[PDB]
């Protein structure tokens, strides 16, 4: 039920983890946005494939402060349990 | 305070959070609650004009949920809440 | 940098601190939106000069419930963007 995404660009320190968690919550998703050591943001989100598809669209095109260069889709077959959408 | 019963595809789709967010942005207090039948019950406290704005939002604001119908229940409840709860 | 904005108008009890803090967090800012005894709201924000200009733009013209009359630019690590 979870898909992981790797987001690159000017994406740290620009409200991206916060806004991502907000959008995820508005979509009824659970999961996290995490700063990675290399400057990217890792997003894991859990729910329906359609919801995850909208989230992936938003990550690419949604109004946001960050400047997204690439949104890479990793596994879509992750089996995780999250209570909310945490910033990590 | 007013009470609204929202029916449709409204659970598991971020409706209570999005509602709480719209309420807080309007300075309203109250709650969005999942009902066992699949409805969501919304109580909001504020000026009549702000509660109408929440009503417009419930009906037509861009959201994930598919709202079938927004039922206007009582509008003269006298409650006190601190924030806007997701219940 | 940090900046302080004294916002006046119908700005209390109208979701102004919540929305302002939401807007700051979406911008990557830290600081607070504080109700003042006199009815003003005092917004302090810390981040890049560019991101602070974006907050100011929002305070003055951003869609919101509050009816802002004036936004005072004044001089000024916070964790998050606190309501009060
Ligand atoms: O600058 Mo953030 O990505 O909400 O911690
Ligand atoms: O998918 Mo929700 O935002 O607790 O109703
Ligand atoms: O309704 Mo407000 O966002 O506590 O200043």
């Amino acid at each position: 039920q979870c898909s992981k995404f790797i987001v690159s660009g000017h994406v740290q320190g620009v409200g991206f983890r916060y806004h991502t968690s907000h959008q995820g919550l508005k979509l009824g998703l659970t999961g996290y946005a995490k700063n990675l050591n290399n400057g990217d943001v890792e997003v894991v989100a859990c729910g329906t494939p359609e919801r995850l598809e909208e989230l992936y669209l938003w990550l690419q095109e949604g109004p946001k402060t960050a400047s997204v260069r690439q949104v890479r889709r990793l596994s879509s077959e992750l089996e995780h349990d999250y209570q909310g959408f945490e910033i990590l």
